[PDB]
């Protein structure tokens, strides 16, 4: 049998079988290392099969290696890829990080963040697989630090504004409101800003098409650096009562998302326990309410028997309600559910312990005349609810 020349092993593989001396009918396969396909006419293969003919001369030349490529990682949301290395290979044995938009989102599980590519041209994580990291929303740390005064831009990054155009009306029905930011597509708020107006006591969401929120806004005159989305949905709490603001609390979804920046993030919702915040404690209250700037005040939370007896005197503030305010000029910024917030202490965020809800109708600072609040931690679970969370 007239014999077949030798065979030099294509770079990154080898041959089999390697033989001597190789003669007429003579089988090989030729195959790559583990990152690695045989390359040959743009067709990748496990294997490839080489015969030494009759003349002398093999069937085909030895074919070369190709390197396994993992393509272009797979985007993240809210996240971002930093490659191993500048020259961002995306070949096997590659590796990628994946990190969270910071300090907006945060990624769960700590996972490492780390992909590599596999020898089956797959990003892969050690732990979550082919699958990617999950980036959230961080909630209640405001990008500006605490400096009834004038608030400056990042100062309440939660805060919102609602406006209602109601059109069905002749003319235009128009009023607004305050809303917290909760994550990016939900505004939390007082049910009774969102109740249409009539003259029986029947409680209707007003429509959804006359809502659109603001976020990011300071200065009702520069809308610029503003947010503004319509409303997917509108949610009154199902028990709240027109008569005597019972259960006056109300989500809006947003029908498209906010991009949560320096002036953008949402508040915190409070956990979930019965008491009112403790007496004595401070939180602040931002609105409009009429100005055309943002304003804030620190208020201290009013002893409940107290403010409740004193409402005795004409409705009736209950269990579901606190009070903020002091006994006796105008620290009274809030008709329409602005957020009562406090800064929590472990966690270290900004949590939405309050909605305003109503006020004695006596001047602003009157004689005991706190403002109450729907207490925000009685409602929690419904408003994870609401969202989906659950």
């Amino acid at each position: 049998g007239n014999e077949c020349p030798e065979l030099q092993p294509p770079v990154h593989g080898k041959i089999e079988p390697s033989q001597a001396k190789y003669f007429f009918k003579d089988q090989v396969l030729v195959s790559c290392d583990t990152g690695y396909k045989v390359l040959k006419d743009n067709v990748e293969m496990d294997t490839f099969q080489i015969e030494c003919l009759k003349d002398g001369t093999w069937s085909n030349k030895i074919p070369t290696c190709k390197i396994v490529d993992c393509r272009a990682p797979g985007e993240l949301e809210h996240g971002l890829i930093t490659f191993s290395t500048r020259n961002n290979l995306t070949t096997y044995k590659s590796e990628i990080k994946y990190s969270c938009q910071e300090p907006y989102y945060k990624m769960l599980n700590n996972n490492t963040g780390i992909y590599t590519c596999s020898a089956q041209g797959v990003w892969m994580n050690k732990v979550l697989g082919r699958s990617l990291p999950t980036c959230l929303p961080e909630c209640g740390q405001p990008s500006r630090s605490l400096p009834g005064r004038n608030a400056e831009p990042g100062l309440f990054p939660w805060q919102a504004l609602i406006v209602v155009e109601d059109t069905s009306r002749v003319p235009n029905d128009k009023w607004f409101g305050s809303g917290a930011l909760l994550s990016a597509s939900w505004i939390l708020t007082a049910a009774h800003v969102l109740r249409s107006q009539r003259r029986d006591t029947t409680v209707i969401p007003v429509s959804k098409e006359h809502v659109t929120v603001y976020l990011g806004l300071h200065d009702v005159r520069d809308k610029s650096g503003a947010v503004n989305s319509s409303a997917a949905r509108v949610v009154l709490h199902p028990d709240f009562n027109i008569q005597n603001y019972n259960h006056d609390i109300a989500l809006v979804q947003l029908q498209e998302p906010v991009p949560l920046g320096p002036h953008v993030m949402p508040v915190c919702l409070p956990r979930l326990e019965p008491e009112g915040p403790a007496p004595h404690m401070l939180g602040l209250v931002a609105g409009w309410g009429l100005s055309d700037v943002l304003q804030y005040v620190k208020l201290p939370v009013v002893p409940h028997a107290e403010c409740k007896t004193s409402y005795e005197s004409r409705y009736s503030v209950t269990e579901n309600m606190f009070c903020a305010g002091y006994y006796e000029k105008d620290t009274c910024l809030g008709d329409s559910g602005e957020a009562f917030v406090i800064f929590d202490d472990l966690s270290q965020r900004w949590v939405v312990q309050g909605l305003v809800s109503w006020g004695g109708p006596e001047e602003c600072g009157s004689k005991q005349v706190y403002g109450v609040y729907t207490k925000v931690s009685n409602y929690v679970d419904w408003v994870w609810e609401q969202m989906g969370l659950p």
